[PDB]
């Protein structure tokens, strides 16, 4: 008995984390900001506003010593620049330490892929430098490293530090027809059973987080959940196993924006009227031993309520949204038998399909305008409970061998 | 309450084996929905159960077989060109891999297939096939239309499942062959 | 004869498209741009 095959909803894998628009933000620590601009000029600025204004500038290839008017932090400034490379773009880091302070150029980096990377760590700003295909990194010590913003005026990505092995190669290279009898005649009769049943089951969810800063998730999906227990019926102790799965779920997604600090749920599934919940039940009882060749199946099962649990999203900053509310009542949508035939043995399953009907209260997510939706979330379907239960009658009509027969 | 009653008397049954030559045919379906906005963001490009009916001569017997093809265990991929309204985005599409399988449900009308109930055991020996991926354009209001190309997956025989839905008097049967996948060149 | 329940999934009502970031582009005809500022000053600019 037991294991069916109804799995789904797997996902792999954001590699660049998506293009982010030109904005001013404060990326985290131990994470590399990767710049791959499309037009020359200013690319990124870093400002602490008391003693540190850094500005990285991209000079086109085959540009000689000349002065240009670049708007650095909202004000025009005459910056002198030169590049000996006829084909390779040149990154220069113009820095000052006062509001009216002097601009001083550091670097350069002559690189064909037009890729640059920066990060903050332990009181310094590390950046890429050197030459291709022999690129390396350098650093500049800076006080108050943890409060400096990094404002980009061009598209960029964010890559974790632990994937430095991928960051380096990124910077380097970029992205007849007959009937045969087998046995003689046999002897079987029909036996009708009436028993009682108490199916105990539980939900399980699969939580896969999107790689990046930590503000956005990738997948919060359902997953089949198994359960074992031991219960009494008419004085006999039976050790019953259950396995709950689902189908026909509806995929909701939230997007606060493309900024790396905006909360995004690329997908999370919910059960509604257009869904079902299957409960595969099996035990080692003698009734189930006999129940192989079955003619009819019926059962008078009661209804069960299932509520949504609270899920706290661990954001770096801000008040954590909490998905709360939601609940659905169930009713047995008949029971199906399945028989999977393997090379050497056969496997069975008795799946009680349960249809769904929404009830009160609705679920919501505070501080977020997407509110007052229906359904039971996949974030925490168990609502902190160890199991749900549905109990009732079981009425079976099966085909079994016969004894004390052949006459009246 | 626990009791044991009888509904019918004794009877006689015979364990009889049937070997038949089967030629299954099937097809796939696509359900491509365009999301709100300009027309550069797609919400879903996903499979759909593909029903197909056909008639074929099996050892001179005309047999009308009805099949329904689907895939299970697939993985969810996506693509992004940017959050700008003119950038090509596909939020979630599905793709079959080695971790997945292909389930072809079916039934037909010949006596041998009308008699496959109370099966004790069974097995099928088939060969492998190939399914390649075709072309499809993405209609954009303004700009060259992206088009897809490449990809191919070979199927190899697997087990069978016989599903019987009972609602309280009746039997509702269907057969279902399974196929394991090996992704084969060309890529997509 | 009837097939069993096949595995499926359906998206439903992604009505709120966006939010997008400040940027420049040529919006197409037959499409309302609905702007929602948060501070005073300029909101949208346009030039031929």
């Amino acid at each position: 008995w037991g294991p069916g095959e109804t799995n789904d909803s797997t996902t792999v894998e954001p590699v660049l984390d998506g293009p982010y628009q030109p904005t001013t933000f404060n990326p985290p620590v131990d994470y590399w900001m990767l710049l791959a601009p499309t037009a020359a000029g200013v690319v990124v600025e870093g400002t602490n506003n008391t003693d540190r204004w850094l500005a990285t500038i991209l000079v086109e290839p085959n540009v000689t010593s000349e002065t240009r008017s670049y708007t650095l932090f909202g004000t025009q400034e005459q910056i002198t620049i030169a590049n000996a490379s006829q084909t390779q773009w040149k990154f220069i880091d113009v820095v000052k330490t006062t509001q009216n302070g002097s601009y001083s150029q550091y670097g350069p980096l002559q690189s064909t892929p037009k890729l640059y990377a920066v990060m903050k760590h332990n009181g310094k700003i590390y950046t890429y430098n050197g030459e291709t295909p022999n690129v390396t990194t350098k650093y500049y010590s800076t006080t108050n490293y943890d409060s400096v913003n990094m404002t980009a005026f061009c598209d960029f990505y964010i890559i974790p530090r632990e994937e430095e092995s991928t960051c380096t190669e990124y910077i380097n290279n970029g992205l007849a027809n007959e009937d045969i009898v087998v046995s003689k005649t046999s002897l079987w009769k029909e036996m009708q059973y009436n028993r009682d049943i108490t199916i105990r089951f539980k939900f399980a969810s699969s939580i896969v987080k999107s790689g990046g800063l930590g503000y956005k998730w990738s997948e919060i999906s359902f997953k089949p959940a198994n359960y074992q227990y031991t219960y009494t019926r008419d004085g006999e102790e039976v050790t019953a196993h259950t396995t709950c799965s689902v189908n026909g779920m509806n995929d909701f997604n939230f997007n606060g924006g493309s900024l790396p600090t905006d909360f995004v749920i690329s997908r999370y599934e919910v059960i509604k009227e257009n869904s079902y919940v299957y409960v595969d039940y099996w035990d080692d009882s003698q009734a189930f031993r006999n129940m192989v060749y079955v003619r009819s199946l019926a059962a008078n099962l009661n209804s069960v309520i299932c509520t949504g649990g609270d899920y706290s999203f661990a954001l770096p900053v801000g008040q954590w949204p909490v998905m709360t509310g939601g609940a659905v009542s169930l009713h047995s949508a008949g029971v199906t038998l399945s028989t999977q035939f393997t090379d050497f043995v056969s496997l069975n399953s008795l799946r009680f399909r349960f249809r769904l009907t929404v009830e009160e209260p609705s679920f919501s997510i505070t501080r977020t305008r997407v509110s007052r939706l229906y359904g039971l979330p996949a974030a925490n379907p168990n609502n902190g409970k160890e199991y749900y239960e549905v109990a009732g009658r079981f009425s079976l009509i099966s085909l079994v061998p016969s004894n004390d027969d052949y006459q009246t």
